[PDB]
């Protein structure tokens, strides 16, 4: 008989992209089952023998020692943020973001992107840094989404930018090829203040920006800047070939991309 | 003429735990005031020019590396958790915890404790690995407080949990032991399933566990375990002599207990 359309579920939840077993195939499922399980307990007891890290928390600290490598100051800030902040960011009702917003009671939300926290870095850094002022931060950022298998709604995003001299595009799309060039993932440069999409073919892995753009007087900005943004968890979707994002995420469903139901 | 407490407030501000400046003399504020400023202002601008790492996450970092090599798997689970967990901990309305809990939506929580998270990962990582099943997680926590030098609203924690053999007081405490004194703090270990708690003076560092405990049957745990469950930001305050935990967190007013308002 064929795999039922559930039991083909179950079989693609413990189907690693590296395996080279077609589910499509004359045998049984509990054999098809059997198989994985033993492979899928196999991985992560090698893991737990060896390296023992977390996809996600090494990748962070790997992209943390390339910025700071570079000269970026390593900041950490509240993933609570007033709620004003998103209006201040030009966040209104006519943008998909204002819908998209983790409220948290009544004047504080969870933050959708690391720019509000950004600019206030670079306003008060100005009074004690030389230029140019190099900052980044990585950290969970939070949204509201349709189910999808590029999104998440809670995610990781390392967020760059550097405000005052050499802020150029040319520099900017230097910052990132050095930066996935690094990391080993395929990239194209998209675009015609200049702002340019960084694409893995359909996959949108950054959007990048170069200043200054009006937005910059609300935060007390008036200098140059150039910056990014980047998921993570789409990172180790491509790095890792995953077919869904889940497999990247915190989560209680998957360790390093191996499902945790065994 | 004598500062004001207005004027007091702002120094101390500016005041860090090594300056050898006494605030009572007969200076006046605004000499105090520059003098504090242009430290400040050289302490940001060293960090700038040579580590470049936040202290948050420079320690995270430190006791992932201390937690994997003794054997500890990595986790990083999510920080948006079901509300239906709380009450599974037996966090009911009799408890301080209850009220403390941050709401999102109808049927989320921010995490207040790793415990849920780790009891997940220990149920379905006992059916892979082979035993002691040994694992920990650092990320943020969070929890209403009333104002306190001791306590932030958001915070980080680090949990670690141990299930299967070895699991005694004994153990549990050279683990809590080796890790504190790794990191140069110190502590004491006060008890009398078995609870313990870290001290620093009146600071809990920690409380710590002995399992097995009736609770574990909610979870699907029917093993012994020890773990327990540190604050990064009072690890950070003993270590650095912070007056206040403020100047620990995650922050837009301060960096590495640094005045960012300059
Ligand atoms: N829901 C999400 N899950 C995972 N990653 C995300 C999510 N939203 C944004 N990111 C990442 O964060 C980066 C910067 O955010 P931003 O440019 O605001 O996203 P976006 O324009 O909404 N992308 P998309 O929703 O895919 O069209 C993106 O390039 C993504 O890599
Ligand atoms: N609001 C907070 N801010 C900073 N750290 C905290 C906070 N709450 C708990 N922690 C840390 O997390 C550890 C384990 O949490 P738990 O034992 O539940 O805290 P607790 O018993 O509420 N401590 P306290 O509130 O100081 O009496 C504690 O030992 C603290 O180091
Ligand atoms: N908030 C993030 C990070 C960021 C920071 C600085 C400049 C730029 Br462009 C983007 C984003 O959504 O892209
Ligand atoms: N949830 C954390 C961490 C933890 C994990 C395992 C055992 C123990 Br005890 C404590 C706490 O509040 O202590
Ligand atoms: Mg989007
Ligand atoms: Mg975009
Ligand atoms: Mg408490
Ligand atoms: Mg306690």
């Amino acid at each position: 008989p064929a795999l039922t359309k559930s039991q083909t579920d179950r079989l693609e939840v413990l189907l690693n992209p590296k395996d080279e077993i077609s589910l499509n195939s004359g045998k049984p499922f509990r054999e098809l089952e059997s198989e994985l399980l033993s492979r899928r307990k196999k991985d992560l007891q090698q893991i737990y023998a060896e390296e023992r890290e977390n996809y996600l928390g090494k990748l962070e600290r790997e992209i943390t020692r390339f910025f700071v490598d570079r000269g970026f100051l390593e900041i950490k800030s509240p993933i609570l943020i007033p709620l004003e902040y998103i209006e201040r960011m030009g966040i209104d009702n006519d943008t998909e973001l204002s819908k998209q917003i983790f409220r948290v009671d009544k004047n504080f939300c969870l933050r959708p992107m690391l720019a509000p926290n950004l600019y206030n870095y670079l306003r008060k850094l100005d009074r004690a840094l030389p230029d140019p002022i190099k900052i980044f931060e990585i950290g969970p950022c939070y949204r509201k989404e349709s189910d999808g298998k590029e999104h998440l709604e809670e995610f990781t995003m390392l967020g760059f930018q550097q405000m005052g001299s050499g802020c150029t595009r040319e520099n900017l799309e230097s910052i990132i090829t050095d930066f996935l060039n690094h990391l080993g993932i395929d990239f194209k440069i998209v675009g015609d203040g200049d702002t340019l999409d960084v694409m893995h073919g359909d996959l949108e892995l950054s959007s990048a920006g170069v200043g200054p753009i009006p937005l910059d007087r609300e935060w007390g900005i008036d200098k140059p800047w150039i910056g990014a943004g980047f998921g993570l968890e789409r990172l180790l979707k491509v790095k890792h070939d995953f077919k869904n994002i889940k497999r990247a995420a915190r989560s209680e469903s998957y360790y390093n991309g191996i499902s945790t139901n065994l």
